[PDB]
């Protein structure tokens, strides 16, 4: 069993690594809800891009009470992405949950971008 690295963990661990996520003590068997329910609100990738490249949210919602205030995240978000030119995702199938797996895959890619290759020099 767990054979492949899929994403999702990768992702879990990813942002946590970074500071953008929380990370919980507990593992996590189901990530794929967690990572979903983590990213909807949006708050949570609209930092995460800021820390990848400096200045790539302008002002994001850090506790969205309301609907207008998590969307307006996600998208702040995508603003960011447009930058790595990387496969992005609508803001409603991360915050209604209709297709994850393109909301986790866009990820994965910036995730790839960021990593730094050559250091020599």
């Amino acid at each position: 069993g767990s054979s492949g690295s899929s994403g999702e963990e990768q992702i879990v661990t990813w942002l946590i690594s970074l500071g953008v996520l929380e990370s919980p003590k507990k593992t996590i068997c189901d990530p794929e809800e967690f990572l979903k329910s983590s990213l909807k609100n949006g708050v949570v990738l609209c930092k995460l891009i800021n820390r990848l490249m400096p200045g790539s949210v302008e002002k994001f919602c850090l506790d969205p009470q309301t609907e207008a205030d998590c969307i307006n995240n996600i998208n702040d978000f995508l603003k960011g992405c447009a930058t790595l030119q990387v496969e992005i995702f609508d803001p409603d199938d991360l915050y209604s949950g209709v297709n994850f797996s393109k909301v986790l895959s866009t990820l994965l890619a910036v995730n790839k971008a960021t990593e730094s290759g050559p250091s020599s020099g």
